[PDB]
Order: structure tokens, then C-alpha cells, then sequence
């Protein structure tokens, strides 16, 4: 005998999101990522993206879940982002149903897509190891500071570090995306093999294969880049413009994401400093969650630099960002 389908008194309805559901989406998003949720600041942007479909699950006419799918890598990849289920609806399989609906939508709307990708920091287990390939991983360093405090004290801390011989920042080199420097870096086969994690660009949790088509997407975001040497690149860093996050409930917090590629810890330190000096003046009067993604064996060095050297507070211990990939059949 076959298993008969279970009747549902309150079946889920899956619909494409519009601006009118923003407040309902906020209402299901309390506490996400400990206050580092980007969706409040990004939801309206998402609605404009040409290769993105933002799907809502509704029950009894009310939004209870959300997932975004976005086609990238010149049509070969769908990136899954933002997956969330209202707290009062969790533990019932809702996320599983929403993911299945979105997979069906991708198969119908984007028949050329070959794989799905996503990033996560949750501990991976045997199940994850069978559904996904691990493309790469980075360590995650999360620190917090008041920008006015950093602005007032940073110069004097650097002076003390320099005069004691403990730390002076090494020279770094300018990278102009408009001038073609980013393309020259990211399209280099040697950069791809030796600098980028698993040959991939990760920008504020979003993975991109290094290709002309993806560089266009990166170039519209207003990123800031730095490198140790354009001629012989070994450490490349990427700062995403800071954006408001709900942490703290008061509107005073911003999220500053820096992705660091390569293995020279001293250059990661110098480039981190460079980005903080670039970004802090516009953050005056605000509080900052700064999250640095870097090769795992550099985490302790950079955590010490941030805390003891720069006077920033460590928010949590070591965690990892996993880039996961599954085939679409
Ligand atoms: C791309 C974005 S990354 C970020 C993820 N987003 C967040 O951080 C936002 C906050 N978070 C949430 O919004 C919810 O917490 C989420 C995670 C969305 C879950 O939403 P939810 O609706 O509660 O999820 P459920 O479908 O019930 O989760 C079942 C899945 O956990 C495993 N699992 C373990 N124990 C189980 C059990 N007893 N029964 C069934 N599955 C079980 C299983 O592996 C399955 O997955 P699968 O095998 O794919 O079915
Ligand atoms: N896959 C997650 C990645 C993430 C961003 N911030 C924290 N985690 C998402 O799209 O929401
Ligand atoms: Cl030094």
C-alpha cells in the first residue's frame, strides 16, 4: 500500500514578496543572527534585483516564512539567502516545504541552473555532509566598538604600538575597481588558485565565481578593496559599505563586513586597519559590529590585534563560515 497525503487544515500558500509585506517580514524576523540581520536594510533592494525571486509562505493569509533565490555565476548557480520561519511556526517542517517550493520554482523558471549555493555558520553534521559539498570555509571574527571612541583613541594606540616596536602597519596598495584593478586581480588564475578561498569570492556572505559577469554585480555595490601588492598579490581585502542592523533595538548599530583572502596575517592586520580608518569617520556617533572573515589559522592573531592592539571588544569565540553547494537535478 502507498502512503496517502496528509490533509492540511491550514495549508501554506507560497507567493512572491512585495513591498507591502515588509512589516510582516520584520515581524517574523525577531532575533535573527543576534541582531546582525541584513534584511531590514536590504528587503526593498531585493525587490529590484532582476534575477532574484523572494518567496513568502503564508498561513491563514499571514506571512510566516521567507526565502530568496538569486541566479548568479552566468546562470549556472542559484544562491539561497534569507531563509527564515516565524518563531511561533518553527519546528514543524515549514522551512523544508518552503525550500522545496523554491527548488521547484528554480527548476521551472531557471532550467539552466546546475547547482544551489548557500553560506552558513552552523555546525555541519553527517547529513549536511551528504546533501552538500563544502567548497571552502573561512574563520569568523566578530568585534564591536563605538565609532567615536575608536576615532578618539586609535591614533594614540597606534603611536604606542609603533614606538614600542610592537606593531607598525605594512605598506598596502590601492585598488580601483573603476580603473580595472579588481578585474586584474579576480580574473588572475594565480590569484584564484592561491589567494581566494576555494577559488571563490565571498562578499558579505555572498559567493561569486570569479568571472566577468559576476564582477559586474560586485561593481554596482560600492565596495572598497585593498591589496598587499597589485604586482604580486597575496592578501586581498574587501569591505562592504556599512548598513543599519536591528541589534540593540535603538537604531544606533551598523554592520561592517570585511572579507580577507590570503595567508599573510601581518597584511590582514594592516588592511583591516586601513578599512577601519576609511570607514570610521562616517560612522561617528554610531555603534559598529565589525565582522572579519579570514583564513582560520590567522584568527587568533587578528583577535589579539583587535582586542589588545586596537581596543575593540570580541563578541564571541571562534566560528566558521561554510560555503556549501548542492547539485540541482
Ligand atoms: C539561507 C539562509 S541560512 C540561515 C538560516 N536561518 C536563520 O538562522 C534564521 C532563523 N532561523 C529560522 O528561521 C529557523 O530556525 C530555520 C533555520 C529557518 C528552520 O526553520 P524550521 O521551519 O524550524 O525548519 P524545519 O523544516 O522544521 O527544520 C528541520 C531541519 O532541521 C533538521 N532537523 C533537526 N531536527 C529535526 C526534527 N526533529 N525534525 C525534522 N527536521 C529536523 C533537518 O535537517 C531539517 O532539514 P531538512 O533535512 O532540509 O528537512
Ligand atoms: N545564508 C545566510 C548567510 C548569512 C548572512 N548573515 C548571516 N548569515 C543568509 O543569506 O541569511
Ligand atoms: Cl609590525
Amino acid at each position: 500500500m502507498k502512503l496517502e497525503p496528509e490533509a492540511e487544515a491550514e495549508p501554506l500558500d507560497f507567493v512572491v514578496a512585495t513591498e507591502r509585506e515588509f512589516e510582516e517580514v520584520l515581524a517574523i524576523s525577531g532575533g535573527i543572527y543576534g541582531g546582525l540581520d541584513y534584511l531590514p536594510s536590504r528587503y526593498h533592494s531585493w525587490l529590484r534585483d532582476p534575477d532574484r525571486t523572494v518567496v513568502l509562505a503564508k498561513r491563514n493569509g499571514g506571512v510566516i516564512a521567507l526565502e530568496s533565490v538569486n541566479v548568479i555565476d552566468a546562470g549556472e548557480t542559484v544562491l539561497v539567502e534569507g531563509l527564515r520561519v516565524a518563531p511561533w511556526e518553527r519546528g514543524k517542517g515549514v522551512a523544508g516545504l518552503l525550500q522545496r517550493f523554491c527548488s521547484q520554482l528554480v527548476k521551472r523558471q531557471h532550467p539552466g541552473v546546475k547547482v544551489a549555493r548557500l553560506t552558513r555558520d552552523d555546525q555541519l553534521g553527517p547529513r549536511e555532509l551528504k546533501k552538500y559539498r563544502l567548497i571552502t570555509k573561512q574563520g569568523i571574527l566578530l568585534v564591536r566598538f563605538n565609532a567615536s571612541a575608536l576615532l578618539a583613541g586609535l591614533g594614540a594606540r597606534l603611536a604606542a604600538l609603533r614606538t614600542s616596536g610592537t606593531f607598525s602597519p605594512l605598506p598596502t596598495e590601492a585598488v580601483s575597481e573603476a580603473g580595472g584593478d579588481v578585474a586584474r586581480l579576480l580574473l588572475s588564475p594565480s590569484v584564484q588558485r592561491d589567494v581566494l578561498p576555494g577559488g571563490t569570492i565571498i562578499q558579505d556572505w555572498q559567493p561569486y565565481r570569479p568571472s566577468e559577469s559576476n564582477l559586474r554585480l560586485l561593481a554596482a555595490k560600492g565596495l572598497e578593496w585593498r591589496v598587499d601588492s597589485r604586482a604580486r598579490p597575496r592578501v586581498l581585502t574587501l569591505c562592504t559599505r556599512p548598513f543599519p542592523i536591528p541589534h540593540g533595538g535603538d537604531g544606533t548599530w551598523r554592520y561592517l563586513n570585511i572579507d580577507a583572502f590570503g595567508s599573510d596575517g601581518a597584511q590582514v592586520q594592516s588592511q583591516l586597519l586601513w578599512h577601519l580608518q576609511r570607514q570610521a569617520p562616517r560612522l561617528v556617533g554610531l555603534n559598529v559590529m565589525c565582522q572579519l572573515f579570514l583564513e582560520p589559522q590567522l584568527w587568533s592573531q587578528l583577535a589579539d590585534f583587535c582586542q589588545v592592539g586596537l581596543g575593540l571588544e570580541l563578541v564571541k569565540g571562534y566560528t566558521e563560515q561554510y560555503l556549501l553547494e548542492a547539485d540541482i537535478h
